[PDB]
């Protein structure tokens, strides 16, 4: 933990964070950050300061329901609406914040779909996005539609079947902890500092 973070919903628009991180958990995971999000968050807080970054999980209508992986975009329409609404909150509350995003498994599909759909002016403020166990990795050829490769980092372990077109969960799918502790926040921090200094 903390596995629930609502720093954007509870954000002070007169004291905006420099960086706002919006993260979607995997299927059946707890809180709004699940198993990987808190590790990313602690590293972001150290890099930007506790008051310099807002950590926001995708809660609300995102139920992280296992069966929704089988829906067209790998998550539900209601979930996409929730994550889009959070990106819009960030844009409205803190128009000069640099955004960053991420997701695990269904949450990676949700991040990709939401980012695809977002108004381009808001999408263009997401300096980096990390995807773990990306369930649309094969189908989307390793990319988030409408979003540049340089700003994307996919963590797809060998033998994680969801990265090669399946929805079956095998052991490598449970081995993203090291990535969440190290290279994923490293990438986000790098990409934010690239644009912010």
């Amino acid at each position: 933990g903390r596995t629930t973070r609502d720093d954007l919903i509870n954000g002070n628009s007169a004291s905006c964070a420099d960086v706002i991180f919006i993260y979607a958990r995997g299927s059946t995971e707890t809180g709004n950050l699940g198993t990987l999000g808190p590790s990313i968050a602690s590293n972001l807080e150290s890099a930007f300061g506790k008051d310099g970054v807002w950590i926001q999980g995708v809660g609300g209508a995102y139920r992280a329901t296992l069966g929704d992986n089988a829906l067209p975009r790998g998550t539900s329409s209601a979930a996409i609406r929730e994550m889009l609404g959070l990106f819009q909150q960030a844009n409205t509350k803190c128009p000069d914040a640099t955004l960053i995003a991420g997701g695990y498994s269904q949450g990676a599909a949700l991040a990709a779909a939401s980012i695809e759909d977002l108004d381009s002016a808001i999408r263009d403020k997401i300096a980096g996005t990390v995807l773990f166990g990306y369930t649309k990795n094969l189908q989307n050829r390793g990319r988030i539609p409408n979003y540049p490769a340089d700003r994307t980092k996919v963590f797809c372990n060998t033998g994680d079947l969801v990265c090669t077109g399946s929805l079956i969960v095998a052991a490598p799918h449970l081995a993203y902890g090291p990535d969440a502790r190290g290279p994923a926040p490293e990438f986000l921090i790098e990409k934010v500092r690239a644009v912010r200094g």
